[PDB]
């Protein structure tokens, strides 16, 4: 029906729930899913560069460090071309690689850090603290950078960081925004729908998804589950602008292509079609 977008997507969205099918349509993503080359991962000079064995950028999404007499990082560039849609997903930063963390941003030309998980999950380090909490600098000598914190919004589910962002070799700074939503658990679903859409546009109103910017970088811990769920609701999103029924299952599968595992739970992958469906009807 005319007003009715969402209309397909949100039909399939109580077929699935009415048969209970989540877990088995997850299964069929897990199966469908096929492995890709992941040799550079796997070097032994790189195994403190991971932060997880099981979780690996294929060699042809890769994203590389240039001019470095190593080039590796965890981190995917993940593009949908039908949406002219790029990200670069990649793992929560360990101490030793916080400076190729942000020697990626810079030669990416990135403006937007999407962050998705809390430092401290579940009496575990997820993720490195990579950035300055108050007013001294950090620095990353292995690779020539100064981060500042210049700035700080707290929201109830979510902060922003304004961060500065130095070459510390060249003298130019650059400023960049850091989404951190703050109340996503691991393998697990945000607060609401609404909660996360709000995040999601506010990234968006920002202009740092611009194409005049590098791609954003989306982390959570591993650089899957989460950050695969928040790229699949912003991906579906975009391609409904241009009025086709999506199969969400198949644009899911086409992203994990570039990187593994994108969304990790069938309740992931159920509130993927949930921030889908609101968003549009937000929209
Ligand atoms: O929703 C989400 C879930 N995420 C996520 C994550 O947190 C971790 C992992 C992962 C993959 N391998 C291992 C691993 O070997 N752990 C060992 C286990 C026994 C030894 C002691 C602890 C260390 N852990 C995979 C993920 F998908 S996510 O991608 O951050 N977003």
């Amino acid at each position: 029906p005319l007003g009715s977008p969402w209309g397909s997507i949100e039909r399939e969205f109580e077929e699935l729930d009415t048969q209970r099918r989540w877990q088995p349509l997850y299964l069929e993503i897990r199966n469908e899913s096929h492995d890709y080359p992941h040799r550079v991962a796997k070097f032994p000079e790189n195994r403190n560069r991971n932060r997880y064995r099981d979780v690996s950028p294929y060699d042809h999404s890769r994203v590389k460090l240039q001019n470095a007499e190593n080039d590796y990082i965890n981190a995917s560039l993940v593009d949908i071309e039908e949406a002219q849609r790029s990200y670069i997903l990649t793992q929560g930063p360990l101490p030793n690689t916080c400076c190729h963390f942000w020697l990626m941003v810079w030669q990416q030309k990135t403006k937007a850090v999407v962050m998705l998980n809390r430092i401290v999950e579940k009496e575990s380090v997820k993720c490195a603290q990579y950035w300055p909490t108050d007013d001294q600098e950090m620095l990353f000598k292995e690779t020539g950078f100064s981060v500042k914190l210049l700035s700080e919004d707290v929201k109830s589910y979510y902060t922003v960081h304004l961060l500065q962002l130095e070459n510390i070799n060249s003298g130019e700074t650059r400023t960049i925004s850091h989404f951190h939503y703050t109340t996503w658990p691991d393998f697990g679903v945000p607060e609401s729908p609404a909660s996360f859409l709000n995040f999601l546009f506010k990234v968006r109103e920002s202009g740092s998804l611009n194409p005049d910017h590098g791609p954003a970088v989306i982390h959570c811990s591993a650089g899957i589950g989460r950050s695969g769920t928040f790229s699949l609701v912003d991906t579906c999103l975009v391609l409904m602008e241009k009025g086709d029924d999506i199969n969400i299952k198949q644009v899911l599968l086409n992203m994990r292509k570039y990187r593994m595992g994108l969304i990790q739970t069938p309740d992931q992958l159920r509130f993927s079609y949930m921030a889908i469906i609101e968003g549009a009807k937000c929209i």
